């Protein structure tokens, strides 16, 4: 069966969270149109995600080369290997996610950060990195409140830019991306930007 | 006194981490210049620091209004708390950190998260958020393998662009930036260019 993983980075209900309710509708939607396909959900606040930092930089390449690592150094290459495993095996994998304080929930961050594996997600060659991921399919789902595709905010947004880039250089190719925003910038229209958005996700996820 | 809040973000050793020899040589030259200033340094490898989610985002809002909360919201507020009273009662900051995977480490993505406060670092107004922390100054240490304020990953710099505009933001001005890029891109040119980024750090440190 097609494996399907939908990572969730936002625990807020639906009820105030765009992002959510995104998220949520396109779940529905995938599922409606493909019910025969595995899909799990990775809710990133239910997990336990350790900061990278260099137990988990030295163990990573000591792993790699099959060398002896201290406990904590073998823990931190377990817990990354857990997440880059099932990314791996993931035929497609759907990120949601709001834009706070410009950027992602630092939840993804992280485990973004897990995904970051030379040998798995990309290699080194002696003319640069080749990424590894080109033959999965990857949507971004986003919302944010206010618009970042053009005016003043447009050249700061680092959250759906921070997800592309990353999986690109993955090697990830014709990603499809749904964004709703600036339903709380302009309230008056903050029904229609929905709806619209919860329609565009809908199409999507029928072709996903 | 005056009071210099060094916040550190790399755990790696200076042997190793361009960003931390950067961070160490601005430590001792604040210091030598400045030597009765109380400066403090704030490890984030050294702290707990829960992500932000749905109990630090309600449990913000209700302690600002002076409602009731759960313990866990409470509890998030506190660790927030903590770290934003530190970084408010600072007259100087200075950050130090890498660029890992196109932009600041996770901790730091945290640390930040926990310094966007209404009413703390910033008021709402009718015509738009004032940034409240005008009065203090700030430096931004970097340390990057390779070059971005050029070339094809200049589009791409979202560590020291995402800490530069959350700082102005909260209503810095005149921050002083220290970069050192393109060691391991060029590596016939690493010596020079350290050697000139330790330089420049110096002379900074002289004048912050
Ligand atoms: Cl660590
Ligand atoms: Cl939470």
């Amino acid at each position: 069966m097609t494996k399907v993983l939908f990572v969730k980075a936002n625990n807020r209900p639906a009820e105030q969270a765009v992002s959510v309710k995104l998220y949520e509708a396109f779940l529905a939607s995938y599922k409606e149109a493909h019910p025969n396909d595995t899909v799990v959900e990775l809710d990133l606040y239910k997990e336990e995600l350790p900061y990278v930092g260099v137990d988990m930089i030295n163990g990573t390449f000591k792993a790699g080369k099959g060398f002896d690592l201290t406990e904590e150094e073998a823990k931190a290459v377990a817990v990354a290997d857990k997440y880059l495993n099932q990314f791996l095996e993931a035929d497609k994998v759907v990120f949601g996610f709001p834009l706070w304080n410009l950027t992602i929930p630092a939840v993804l961050h992280t485990y973004i950060d897990y995904l970051n594996r030379a040998g798995k997600t990309f290699k080194y060659t002696p003319e640069g990195p080749v990424g590894l991921i080109g033959d999965k399919k990857i949507a971004l789902l986003n919302a944010r409140g206010g618009v970042y595709s053009e005016g003043p905010a447009a050249e700061v947004e680092m959250a759906v830019k921070y997800v592309a880039s990353m999986m690109g250089f993955f090697g990830a190719t014709n990603m499809e991306t749904v964004v709703i925003e600036g339903h709380n910038q302009f309230p008056d229209k903050a029904e229609e930007i929905i709806t619209a958005g919860l329609e565009e996700a809908a199409k999507v996820a029928n072709k996903f």
